[PDB]
Parts: C-alpha cells; structure tokens; sequence
C-alpha cells in the first residue's frame, strides 16, 4: 500500500521549487502526483519548504481541525505555498487548474509514531 505519511508527501510536498513556476504548474503537478487519476481533485495545496520544516509543524501551534478533531497544528512562520483550484472548463480526463502562489501559515493534521503530517487542513 502507501502509508498516510507517504501520501501527504505525494499530495502536498514540492521542495524542489522556491515558489511555483508557471500558470501551468498545477496542470502538470496534479497529473504527475496522481491526483487526476480517478477524478479531478477540486482543491489542493503544495508546500515549497523542506520536509524537515513541514514535519516540525507537528510540534508547533495546536489548533482545532476543520472536522472537530484536536490533532491539527499551525506553523508559527509563513510558508511558501501554491493553491490549485479546478476551473469551469475543466472536464475529466482533461483537468484544468488555476495556479496561485502565496506565503501563508499552514495547518496540518499529525498522527503516528513518529508524529508526522498526514493531512493538509488549511492555509491562513
């Protein structure tokens, strides 16, 4: 299978870039990371910081998760991120996305031993 920690890395981590490339970034990345295989995923966020910095968020500001659980953490410093959102002309298998770069605080849900990120909750 694929672990929850590995799934977080595939869906939300992109340390290779300092800040997202083109307006075509999300179109390429959502396809490359297998997020458009079964269905075009409505929304997704990629984090451009190192894995160590994102994993460190699990020891940061404890906040409530959107679903009501208590295992969500907010980053103290702002992080370089990219928001991908599905357009209107987007029809499966040709999924089209809008690329938006930003520097916001990230909120992730952490689980396991070691305590690592498993879900991206929000960006504030």
């Amino acid at each position: 299978k694929e672990t929850a920690a590995a799934k977080f890395e595939r869906q939300h981590m992109d340390s290779s870039t300092s800040a997202a490339s083109s307006s075509n970034y999300c179109n390429q990345m959502m396809k490359s990371r297998n997020l458009t295989k079964d269905r075009c995923k409505p929304v997704n966020t990629f984090v451009h910081e190192s894995l160590a910095d994102v994993q460190a968020v699990c020891s940061q500001k404890n906040v409530a998760c959107k679903n009501g659980q208590t295992n969500c953490y907010q980053s103290y410093s702002t992080m370089s991120i990219t928001d991908c959102r599905e357009t209107g002309s987007s029809k499966y298998p040709n999924c089209a996305y809008k690329t938006t770069q930003a520097n916001k605080h990230i909120i992730v849900a952490c689980e396991g031993n070691p305590y690592v990120p498993v879900h991206f909750d929000a960006s504030v």
